[PDB]
This record gives C-alpha cells, structure tokens and sequence, in this order.
C-alpha cells in the first residue's frame, strides 16, 4: 500500500497578521530597514517557520537526482502531577469509606424542682456521617505494529528510541489525567456550591488598597485556626479547628507574580505580609471566580485501587497490544474547613445546610431543625419552613418543630428556602432533609 | 426494628450555581478543554463531594 | 491569532471515520465558536459540529 | 477615627495606644484611669491588649 499527498503548500494553516516580504520592500526608512541588505531574505522567510508535510525535492544542479535528509532527531518529554502530595494509601478490600463526627450540646440551665421530675431524661448526641465511594475506573490502549514500523526508519538507535518513545506517552497519558482528576474535584466542589467564598477584590478604603488580597487572606487564615473553633468554614455547619500546620493555600501562578511584585519587593521585613499557609501554585481553575483555594490537609480523600499492565500479542496481524488500567476512588470530606477566594460577583446566598439532614421520628414525636444560610454579604435573609410528606396532621412551625400525625407513613422531605432573587422574578436556595416514620 | 430510606437522591440539599458535566460537555475552547478527554468524569463529579 | 487542528495529515479508508480537535489561540478571555466544513467536493462525506 | 479608614488613622490610634501605655505605668500613679478614680500603678507586664 501507498499513502501520497498532492498539491500541498507550505503555508498550509497560518494565518498572516502581515506580509514581511511586502513591508521590507515597501519599506522607506521604517523600523524594516535593517533588513533590506539582506539579499536571500525571500528564501529564509519562506520556509523559516518549518514544514509539516513535506515533498521531494529534485537537485538544484542535477534534476534527476533528490534530495535526502541528513539529520532525524527524536523528541522526549516527562510529566508529573505536582497535586500527589495529597493522596492517601491503597484500599484492596471494599468499596465504602465511611467518616463519622460528633458535634458539641448546648448548656441547661440549674434547676431542682424541675430536675426532681426528669432525671431519667434522655438527650441525643448530635452526629452526622458520610460515605466515599469507588468512582474511577479507565484504561490506556496502545498497539506497536513494529514489523510495519521499521521501513519508517534507517538506525536501530533511532527505531529503539522511537519505540520507547511510545510506551513513555502511557504513563505521560496517565499523570496528566491523575492530575486533571485532582483539578476537576475542587471545581465540582466550588460548582456544587459547597465552599466559603471570600471577595479579595472589593476594597474597604480608596487609599491605595493593593492589599487588600492579602490581608484578607491573612485574616481569614487566622480566625481559620482559633482554639475555640468555628461553624462558618465547613460545608456541614460543625463547630470545628484548623492548624496553622495543616492549611494549603492552592493559589496562581498570576496572583503569586502580583503578590512578589506588589509587597514583597517593597516590603520591610517581608515575614510580616507573607502567607500563612504551605503555598502550592497551579495554572488556574476552570471556574470564573476562583483565584485561590485554602483547605486542610485532610480535606482530600483520594484513594487507588488498582494500577496493573497487561500485553497481548497478535500472530496474525503481527502487532502488540498494551492495556494499562488504573482503579481509583476520588472524594473529599465536608468536616474539613475549605474556603475559596473570588475576585468577581458572587450571589448573596451560596447555600443553606439543615443541621439534621437525615431523621427517624414515631406518629406522634416531634422534631426539631436548624438552619444555616452561607451569606457572602451582611445583609441577613429570613428562612421559610416547609414539609412535602402529604398526610393531613403533620405540620412544622416557623422556628422548624415539625410534628407528624398519629396517622401517617411515607417519608417526610423537610425544606428550607431563602428567597434572593427580585418580585416576579425569583430565586430560591433551599437546604433540605430526609425524615422516616416508625410503627 | 427496621428503619430504612427510599428513593433519596444523591443531591439532597446541593443547589449549584452552574452544571458542571453540562459546562464540560458543551466546551469549545473553555477552560474545561482539559476536562474534555476525561472519561470517567460524570461519575466523579456525581459522586465527588460525598 | 490562529486555529491548530491536532491531526494536520490523516489518511482513512472509504468506510472509516476520522477525528479532528481544534485549540483557537484567543487573545483574550471571550469564547468563540468553532465550524467544521469538507471541501473534497464529494458527496455522502460530511463532518459533524464535534 | 477608625484602625480601617486610612493608613494614617492607624498611626494615629497607634500613638494613642503608645501615650495611654506609658502613662498608665508611670511610679507616681494617676486617678484617670478605673471607675473608683483611686491612684493606682500598673506595670507594663502586666498590661494586655
């Protein structure tokens, strides 16, 4: 078999924002003048940006004789994910990783002729669980025809390191996807809502405000890491620490320039106005706002399963096959604290986490719920209660005391809505929970 | 006893402000070009968050 | 500035099917929309918008 | 004025703080500084801000 192209030109997919060999002859004393003694200037800029496909080419002196190549270099390249640091051990066994934590109660107040009547009173500890789950599951295919493949060369050297060539592109193939994984769950992270945004971009004073970045990140890690804890940076509303230790500050390349050139070139003793967190650059996010990303080390729950290779060869068709499958579970924790810096516009209610999501009440108890609104700005927005189980008795309260009839049994879906869009023209963030019904 | 849970969606109280397998699939020269050849990603970023 | 399409010289059969991506260098951060065409002339060859 | 409204409002709250600090501490005490307004001494040690 024969393969032949025709009628192919040098200039195949470029695209000319001028013609240089229009302008160095138009040329009248302009900045091209330096090049009109040049003599083959023609000839250099015709086919000085390389060919793609190429044709013989007769001798010049002789033309039945062609002419040959002399040189054939072959080009390598060795990638790695910068984003590995993160990952944990190996699960041979099982599928589910569950993650458990307990909450902290509320103070009583002191009381005798009360406490005579409830001693044996009982009162539920607050906790809550999620699961992670295998979700990766791929392979890289490639076929070396090396019998088809040796015409295509005159040195074994050179057929050699073609060869390897191609097997190095498998695992090449392999670490840029671990790392595109990796990227792509903080972006469906930021997606679903679940981080804390902090704007980095709205200045509190016209004075000359070009740190304002980073005395807001500075702030933010701070109170990221009191001893007494918080509920605002977690997107499950526990009341939990950070460690100044354990904080990674995943930012960009430009944001890293802007801050070396703005502060720290100019800054006295330069400790006083750096990061607070171990600070890992990467060539930006997918999604429009994001310019920085502060988690906790645990935070990522990255897991492999499997990674094996295996061959096959085809007698008939002379050729090589290889497979090279990678298993791999890829989540992250929602009782670590993780906030995201945006330097844009953001809605004023990201989202609203109902303490008790998941509930197992009798026909005639009660229960009682709470509600978070994540509000980036300070302007504060009413909740609005309601419950789509359907049988007529069960009800719940503004406050959020829901009551079931003595006659019910379906599962009760509990919701909780915040309005922030304008009059005729709504929209809504709602929190949500899951309640069943005993016999 | 038995107290067990029926038809419970995977997104129970997640409201997103964009789709992100919707903004991965119709991609032409976005930033999710890098998203593109991946081909387990639905169930990554279905599963992703817990 | 330009558009690159990754596989610049293919060769298929008369049955066989070929796969093309563009990268569009864009100055700025505005999208832009890609458009296929064929200009073999022949009929029954066609390309999709993928 | 405010330690965010400009970066001289911040000096300035920063003197103040300077000059309240030493003459809390001086050895010959003052009745400026608690509700009782009974010379008393404080140590610069001790003070906490």
């Amino acid at each position: 078999m024969r393969i032949t192209f025709n009628d192919v030109k040098t200039s195949l997919g470029i695209t000319e924002s001028y013609d240089i060999v229009n302008a160095i002859r138009n040329s009248q004393g302009d900045n091209f003048k330096s090049y009109v003694p040049l003599a083959t200037a023609n000839n250099v800029a015709e086919v000085g940006a390389g060919i793609l496909i190429n044709q013989t080419v007769q001798n010049d002196f002789i033309t039945s004789l062609v002419d040959r190549i002399g040189l054939v270099v072959i080009r390598q390249v060795s990638l790695n994910n910068p984003l590995k640091k993160f990952k944990k051990g190996q699960i041979p066994l099982g599928r589910t990783i569950e993650e458990i934590y307990t909450d902290i109660t509320k103070e009583k107040q002191y009381d005798a002729e009360e406490a005579e009547q409830k001693v044996f009173e009982r009162e539920m500890p607050n906790v809550k669980t999620l699961f992670h789950e295998r979700n990766r599951q791929g392979f890289y295919h490639q076929t070396i025809q090396d019998d088809s493949l040796k015409t295509a060369f005159v040195s074994w050297g050179n057929f050699e390191s073609f060869v390897s060539s191609i097997i190095n592109a498998i695992y090449n193939s392999a670490e840029v996807d671990e790392y595109e994984y990796m990227k792509l769950l903080v972006d469906n992270y930021y997606s679903k809502g679940l981080f804390t945004t902090v704007k980095i971009d709205e200045p509190t004073s016209s004075t000359g405000a070009l740190t304002e970045f980073v005395k807001k990140m500075r702030a933010t890690a701070r109170k990221l890491t009191l001893p007494q804890g918080s509920r605002d940076w977690n997107s499950m509303a526990v009341r939990t620490r950070s460690y100044m230790e354990d904080l990674h500050l995943i930012i960009d390349a430009d944001l890293e320039a802007e801050l070396d050139v703005d502060v720290l070139a100019k800054a006295f003793n330069m400790n006083r106005t750096d990061f607070l967190g171990n600070v890992t650059v990467i060539d930006g996010f997918a999604s429009t706002g994001l310019e920085a990303v502060l988690v906790d080390k645990d935070w990522f729950m990255v897991y492999d399963n499997l990674h094996k290779m295996e061959t096959v060869r085809n007698p008939r068709g002379l050729y090589w096959n290889y497979y090279y499958h990678v298993w791999q579970t890829l989540s992250v924790s929602r009782f670590a604290n993780a906030v995201a810096f945006v330097s844009g516009d953001v809605p004023a209610v990201t989202q609203v986490i109902v303490s008790p999501n998941i509930a197992a009440v009798k026909q005639g108890g009660q229960q009682q719920f709470t509600a978070y609104v994540r509000a980036t700005n300070a302007k504060d927005h009413k909740v609005v209660w309601s419950v789509e189980g359907g049988s007529t008795g069960t009800a719940i309260t503004g406050d959020g005391l829901l009551s079931v009839s003595g006659n019910e049994d379906n599962q009760l879906t509990v919701k909780a809505t915040v309005d922030i869009g304008t009059e005729d023209k709504p929209k809504l963030v709602v929190g949500e929970a899951v309640v069943s019904i005993r016999p």
